[PDB]
């Protein structure tokens, strides 16, 4: 199936409901449902990539489109104080969804270290 | 660029390197916040992600994409955060856009 087999999959695929920011034919954004700021959304591509780690140099253009895609959306949502991009990789990244994304995450404070 | 990233792009300023290429660099950040803690910045003054522009999407997942070898190349396996931030609330410490990669620890969540 078109969009991989991890729960982002059946999003892609519009199986599960979703509360979806941008669509175009290369990704998609929405918002995170245990947000860890007042704003807090993904950016993901529609290509299964399982982790950023094995992400291949032809992939170069996609995850570049996911920044700027993130950017775009959090101008849009009024992000005009500033915002953080975050992407977990592995065990120690704490991921625990395996298709590649992009957190954005604004609306407060961000704080340092960042975890 | 009129930033402390600028300088260290020119070599006016010390800095542990780890990769250069022609439109990148990667280094050791001076203040770590994990066992391993780089940045991967743009050669190209991009004063923060939020006035990138689509012409910059390759340059963007470049710094991704040497981001994830470096990673590797420092023997970072078991995982690592990648951090970009941006202006006030995003904690952004200097206007040149830079990409931080953490780890030899768990990271933990919220992520600040
Ligand atoms: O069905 C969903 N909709 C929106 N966000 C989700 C869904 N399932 C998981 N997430 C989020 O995806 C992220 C997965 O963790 P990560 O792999 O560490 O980024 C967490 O922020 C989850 O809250």
């Amino acid at each position: 199936r078109p969009g991989g087999d991890t729960i982002f999959g059946k999003i892609i695929r519009k199986e599960i409901p979703a509360k979806i920011i941008f669509e175009d034919d290369r990704c998609l954004a929405f918002h995170d449902i245990s947000p860890q700021a007042p704003t807090h959304f993904l950016v993901i591509p529609k290509k299964h990539i399982s982790q950023i780690s094995v992400a291949e140099d032809d992939d170069e253009s996609l995850l570049g489109h996911l920044m700027i895609v993130g950017k775009k959306c959090a101008a849009d949502l009024g992000l005009n104080k500033g915002y953080r991009m975050v992407v977990n990789e592995g065990s120690d990244g704490g991921q625990s969804v395996y298709h590649v994304h992009l957190h954005v995450l604004g609306g407060r404070q961000m704080h340092w270290p960042p975890g």
